[PDB]
């Protein structure tokens, strides 16, 4: 069951409840070339990404127009200002290749919590990591104060066009990958904070992460600007 077929509302609104993102597709037509596409992306990425599926009148009528939709529901307790929880294809065509580009692009959003199970897929762009002592579990206002400071910041740099990614990370399960930064793990709440390039180049915040965010600001226009010299551990 590479997509688990949702029966109810009840079910539906259940998948979503998950800790991780939910990739939800509303066919009202199981038989379409669209439907199968859908079927096909769910059996080729369902190790990495949680799928399902809906013929559910109300549902399909809510999320598409046209009988054909997807939707990728972003984690509850991730919600913020910054953005949206919910996220539609809106490619004319749903194609196998085009739906794994979709989730590639559209799951995390703006500052996805890494953790141990999903940082392969947040790895590998060009990135920037804000660790502290994330945890939604006994923390989850000490995990949103500070990752509310870092989207607030990342957005302006993002819709002023710079391409970078972002994301918050426990400090204490990333303690190794510190390391690599000249970072020392601790259980301190103030985040640090390091880009790494695809390319492998390392860039470590310098001045002290300050409530109001604009030490990170300064950071990321330094960045922007190739004002900062490389870290060589």
């Amino acid at each position: 069951p590479a997509s688990v077929p949702l029966r109810t509302e009840e079910e539906f609104k259940k998948f979503i409840s998950d800790k991780d993102a939910s990739i939800v597709g509303f066919f009202d037509d199981s038989f379409s070339e669209a439907h199968s596409e859908f079927l096909k992306a769910a059996s080729n990425l369902r190790d990495n990404y949680r799928f399902a599926h809906t013929n559910v009148e109300s549902l399909v009528n809510e999320y598409d127009d046209n009988g054909e939709g997807i939707i990728l529901f972003r984690p509850s307790h991730l919600t913020n200002k910054f953005e949206d929880k919910t996220v539609a294809y809106t490619e004319q065509k749903m194609t196998s290749g085009k739906i794994k580009k979709f989730i590639q692009e559209n799951i995390f959003g703006i500052c996805p919590h890494m953790t141990e199970d999903n940082k392969d897929l947040i790895q590998g762009k060009d990135l920037l990591i804000a660790y502290y002592d994330v945890d939604y579990e006994k923390n989850a206002k000490g995990s949103n104060y500070w990752r509310n400071r870092v989207m607030m910041v990342a957005k302006k740099f993002l819709d002023a066009g710079h391409k970078l990614n972002f994301a918050v990370a426990s400090r204490k399960t990333f303690s190794h990958e510190l390391s690599d930064f000249g970072l020392e793990s601790t259980a301190g709440e103030i985040p640090v904070v390091a880009i790494r390039t695809a390319k492998g180049e390392k860039f470590v915040m310098q001045e002290e992460f300050s409530r109001d965010g604009k030490a990170l600001e300064r950071f990321l226009q330094d960045y922007f600007d190739g004002n900062l010299k490389r870290y060589l551990k």
